[PDB]
């Protein structure tokens, strides 16, 4: 029923794939090479000339959280209420400014930005063990008692940090025991584990 | 006292689109306005959950991330689509219309000088998403989704309009934009706010740039 259109990387589209799979949803790949895009068809029937591409049904839409968004609206996982759904976003959000902090790095930046990129990291993961640390002791989801897109979000943010500063994680123990212990849910467990999501790079110029 | 307060610099920014949303919507609230000398003192920074402003609060509520602000009035006000499917097509225009901010925000902050040309140059082509959307919704004689204003239209609004003064004319080139400017802006309440000194004495942004 879902069609994910997208280059062979995780990128964008790592959170809602691990989204997908945690809530045993079934999807179809829509793999686009490098080359195929340079052929300018699809980019040019894209609302805003950029992948991914997203289908649910007779459903056509972009943009990676608002695929993000639907799915957790559709299946449920925005929270109980108005408000818990605001935290949703506020979390959401804050993984997408860090996320376009860490594509700048990688595409634009990755050999002399680095080292500063790292030297901020702490400052810049911390707020989300805060959040944690507000909710159940941070023993349960980053938002309320139930999953929701911002973690499968949030997951991937910590899972690339830690790819590329090994250890990010260490002076921050709710994070820590949080990457853990969503990583252990059969399905996503799985899913991590398999081909499709090991054998894929992380971005698509090969840095991480 | 009000129950929405907004905690932000002295412009416009990434406040103005949900400060019309309010306007709009016939809503009352507080600013509590942050000096740069205020901030610089570091212990507001420090108590914001990502170190930045806007700060909004609802009651007890206390949220940060202008988006998520402007998706919070949108479900307590009835401004996000008539179901499901056009929540996503909400979702969807605001995300893209932040992406352009983002330029903007990159243009106006970190290069004005040497990226403006191609920033212009460019513009035509960020645009044109927006014009196709309306054109396909009702020929543009209504809303960017559905036949009801959402939060999208408040932030699409504005972003048209800091263009419009980045660089006079850009919607020359998309009849529905500009029809789309000059109809909502007409709206009663939201004409009343943008004429007003609480709109129009503010900079658009904090660098004295636009």
């Amino acid at each position: 029923p879902y069609t994910v259109v997208y280059f062979p990387v995780r990128g964008r589209c790592a959170a809602l794939r691990m989204l997908l799979a945690d809530q045993g949803q079934s999807w179809k790949e829509e793999v686009v090479t490098v080359e195929t895009w340079q052929e300018g068809s699809l980019k040019a029937s894209c609302l805003y000339g950029q992948l991914p591409k997203f289908q649910d049904g007779d459903l056509t839409l972009y943009q990676s959280n608002t695929i993000l968004r639907h799915l957790g609206r559709t299946l449920g996982l925005y929270g109980k209420d108005q408000q818990e759904a605001a935290l949703v976003d506020m979390v959401n959000d804050g993984v997408e400014d860090l996320r376009c902090k860490y594509i700048s790095l990688i595409y634009t930046n990755y050999e002399a930005g680095k080292d500063d990129y790292v030297k901020a990291l702490p400052g810049q993961l911390k707020p989300f063990e805060t959040l944690l640390s507000q909710n159940q002791g941070g023993k349960t989801f980053i938002v309320g008692d139930q999953i929701s897109f911002a973690d499968y979000n949030l997951l991937d943010l910590l899972l690339i940090h830690e790819v590329l500063a090994p250890g990010c994680l260490d002076a921050f123990p709710l994070l820590s025991a949080y990457v853990g212990r969503l990583s252990a849910r059969p399905k996503l467990k799985a899913f991590l584990a398999s081909p499709e999501y090991v054998n894929l790079p992380i971005n698509g110029n090969g840095k991480q």
